[PDB]
């Protein structure tokens, strides 16, 4: 559990946010991509696992499961690549949820910066301090280090 | 101490990348950028304070410390800027030996990806997994838990 992501991805003027959420924080990363090929999924797990101890990662769909420049980077980081079926039904919920939150939170901050990149990191600042209360922030480093202890 | 960042700017096949320490544990977040402009600096410490929570960064450079771009990313994310003058000696030696570390693994990877980038990112990935027996990813993580709990 400390080592599961799940990969989303959204759209919004007309580019694709890719995201990857831990799933017992709710911390995510996120980055604004042209369109999402295997080669930029690829590159996003590497600089994620660079990062955070991901032990497994649940695909968004079908083509990043299949992609085997996809597989190739998940060798490589030593991550577990596998399927995002939502055999717990209240998964896609989750996901559908925090894409509406993400795109609220983007609206709230879109003024801010010309470019979307800069808005969704604003995004990613603001979803990964908000308090519930302890920040996902806060939960995902507490869950990691109990972890390690 | 748990919250200390410091930025550092190397330069390898004619691009620069910008790397951000965290002081206590030597965890590293890296990108590459054409050229080491107030606007790429301030969009990296960004997303830097959406993933960890940065109290202080201290910059790499007059330029960066200046740059009213930069001031106003670390209002935005709640950074407080400082300068980065090594009052312990200490401190530049510690940052040459981190770029001649960083430059010997990129060379042993250079040749798994075209783009330096990932490469990079591959060098990111090693030096934040190596044991030194605890990992600066570990350090890192532990640092924070402690502060927090
Ligand atoms: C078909 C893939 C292309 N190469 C093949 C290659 C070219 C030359 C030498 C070795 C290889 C090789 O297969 N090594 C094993 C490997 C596989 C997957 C992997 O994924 C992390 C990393 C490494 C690897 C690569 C992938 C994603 C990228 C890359 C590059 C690159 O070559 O640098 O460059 C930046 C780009 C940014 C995102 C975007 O622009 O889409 O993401
Ligand atoms: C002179 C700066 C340009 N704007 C001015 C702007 C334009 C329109 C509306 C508001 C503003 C405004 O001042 N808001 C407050 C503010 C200041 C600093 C800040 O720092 C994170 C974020 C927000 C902000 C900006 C900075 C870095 C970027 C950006 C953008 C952007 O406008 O989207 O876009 C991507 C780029 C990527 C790296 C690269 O390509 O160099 O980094």
């Amino acid at each position: 559990s400390p080592g599961i992501w799940q990969l989303d991805c959204t759209h919004l003027e007309g580019k694709v946010i890719l995201v990857a959420v831990h799933v017992a924080s709710g911390y995510i990363e996120a980055e604004v991509i042209p369109a999402e090929t295997g080669q930029e999924t690829a590159y996003f797990l590497l600089k994620l696992a660079g990062r955070w101890p991901v032990k497994t990662v649940h695909t968004d769909n079908g083509s990043n499961f299949t992609s085997t420049t996809v597989k190739a980077a998940c060798w490589w980081a030593g991550i577990k690549q596998e399927d995002g079926i939502p055999y717990n039904p209240q998964s896609q919920g989750v996901i559908e949820s925090m894409n509406k939150e993400l795109k609220k939170i983007i609206g709230q901050v879109r003024d801010q910066a010309e470019h979307l990149k800069t808005a969704v990191q604003m995004a990613v600042f603001i979803h990964n301090h908000k308090r519930k209360g302890y920040s996902a922030g806060e939960r995902i480093v507490d869950i990691i280090a109990t972890d390690i202890q």
